[PDB]
């Protein structure tokens, strides 16, 4: 409603099953903690580290395979003006694990069939918060520790608006649109 | 309804199954009371020390397993004009153990995707009160002595406001946004 | 009605079973009529001796366990215009105890869903007074005995007020906010 | 009606199982009917003598334990434009004892949740006379020998009003707010 | 109607299981009809005898001990102008033994929810006469000779009125409020 | 409703049987995860790389076989005035894999029903993302480094604008329409 949008064996759209009843097995418990390669975490231009979502199905792929897990649809697709955000649940081994909200910012009244997309990257990030992976990207020490000894902030300028900007960038990386 | 907001095996959405039925076993038992490390707590300028959600998401991971807890809605997201908040249950291990209302606040109407997910959190740390986790923050002894000998509240100046601030800010951390 | 409110295996948001039923085992019997801890006990300024409610959280934890108790809502949760209300029931090992109201004053619009986590702690240590759980915070000897040799009642200076206020603080503690 | 106010395995809200059923065995017995302690008795200014709900709610749980008894609501809370009533059941041993009205003086609307207990506390006191549970303090002779040998009547000057009140106070006590 | 007041296993509300059904066994009956202590008969100042409701407690706790019997409404509470009245039965083990009306005065809306208590004990004296507990106090000889050896009427002063009035009051006692 | 267009064993349609129920054997998920070959990977004149869909249903024909797997439509096409867009489920050894939704841009009212292919492929693309099938395309660091030493970005012309466009190409492919 306060979003001013409109609708785009187990019944998993809408059912509960195995939400919290049994853990994981040791390998797969090792697989999800495994600590993340520094060289797989970038950092935004205003100075927000994240792990790119194909790191996430990549690490979900070598804890429960493929197949071994899932993403279900939990609620309808909304599409305000300028986002599409839509409820995913995270499936593993037959197993309910997590229904979080992804969101997806559209900017062309055609490029709403891709935001769907985007949206549920976000959900699947946002469900493996509850599984404890890539767990130091929320961490203030680690991130704090991260932006001094991998990061810098340049004062580049913008290709477009020719004003320059003091943005976060890799040390391995190199500036790059929308800048220089 | 004084809230001014509109909506947005086990049916675990209503169920109130294993609600104080059975204590859980004795390593779960020293896993949840384990006391917190003084440098996993984070204090806010105005004074009020915390302990990250990711930090709480760590500790439940680490009683009760990936897989063995889950956090199940229990009521429908209601959006104030300021705040998202929504009822939350944490299971583990088949096990209803509470039910806490979140809130987050949001300062953007694209903002309220968003804000759901800090709402979650802010249930499960709320909820995470029943297993003792943490609970050396609610503890006045406890904050009293952790904020004489592990941080400091220094006379800033705020970046944007121009005026003087005194905020409290770990020993270890530095000034840091908002302020200088 | 009086309250001048609007509302905001087992179903026990409703169900009596257990209630009075039959006496816990003898080492949670001891576990809950424990002594309190003098250090423990904290004084408001108006003079009133209290226990912090994670106090009473980690008595429980310690006596039941954690998953051995829990609280289930009774009524719906009631805004009064200056306070927010509502009755809980505390559940150990299956087992009703007691159901009590709970309230929580809030001074905002936006701190109502941060009330109602206050009425939750309000509604629980209303609830182990059952249990005889720091039964002597109610004894008038107890009160009176602990007043004069663990207490102060001194004359500050309101640092927003500008007046002088005789207050009651612990002779471990110091003069706090909102006085000097 | 008469009162001016407006409602706020076994159905105990309704159900009348095991009143009068069959005695409690031997130690039960004793233990309900110790003598009180003269130290515990308190009076009021007026003269009256009471014993504090605290040592009532110690003496049940040192005859049935922790867990072997209860108080059920009965009826609705009924709020009164200056006091709160609502009928309790005391349940011991899975078995009815008494029901018993109770009530409890409030002086601020906001002070009504607050007043819920205190009528809980009555009845309850008022259900442990069927148990005989402090039974002289309703003996004319007990109450005649104990205002005799363990209390005073002083001429103590209120605090406020400024007017002298021949009052009644224990003879280990002293003279208290709201007078000197 | 006549009344000028408005409404304020077994379903004991309504049932007369056992009524009259068998007698008690024989220390019972002993316990029931034993001789009455001359100590514990009080005269109010009219000249009328009676016996302290608490010492009725007493005895009935001593026949059939605590949870042997109890009292159950039969009857909804009707409060006219100046008193307050309602229908009790007596249960003694498991058993029917009389269902006898009681009546309190009260004389101020506020006092009305204490008055039924008055009245539950009053309805509880009027119940042990079908058990023949302190019959000698209906025994014309038993009064008159009580009177002559036990009582005075003696012409005191009302502490209000300020006129004289002949009382009675016992030998042991004393000149009492609201005279003297 | 926010897309302005109109619409166009095993209930497969709706059904979410064996979504992320048990993980596929050894040597699926072996050719699952095989790295792409680097002559495989097509990039556009805008400098977005890519893998043409065929290379897909190569990998799916290898991984699972002819008949091992297949693509069912999950809702209705919606015609959008410049795209058409409809949602597939991926099928894999009876097992539902994913569900996404694919889109295709059409120019001409006559090139509809072509455009619901190219949707299809786009569909059974999206759908790989969660068998990790290709995953490099999405690395940061992989499309970084692959267009270092595999491709270019030359300044040609366009052969009908005739304006001069800095586009990418592969080192091994040549200038093609719609430039010279």
């Amino acid at each position: 409603s306060k979003l001013g949008g409109t609708p785009l064996d187990i019944d998993w759209y809408t059912s509960w099953y195995g939400l919290g009843m049994k853990p994981f097995e040791a390998k797969v418990q090792k697989d999800l903690i495994e600590p993340l390669d520094p060289k797989d975490i970038e950092i935004k231009p205003d100075g927000l580290i994240y792990l790119p979502e194909i790191k996430y199905r990549r690490i979900l792929n070598k804890a429960f395979g493929a197949g071994g897990w899932g993403l279900v649809p939990r609620s309808q697709t909304i599409v305000t003006s300028k986002l599409v955000t839509r409820e995913y649940g995270l499936i593993c081994h037959g197993q309910l694990i997590s229904v979080a909200r992804g969101e997806q910012d559209y900017f062309n009244e055609a490029g709403i069939p891709t935001a769907t997309e985007g949206c549920k990257s976000n959900a699947l990030m946002r469900c493996c918060k509850d599984l404890g992976v890539g767990s130091e990207l929320w961490d203030p020490v680690f991130i704090k520790k991260f932006k001094v000894d991998h990061c810098t902030e340049k004062f580049v300028e913008h290709v477009t608006t020719k004003r320059k900007k003091k943005i976060w960038l890799r040390k391995d990386r190199q500036v790059e649109y929308p800048y220089k």
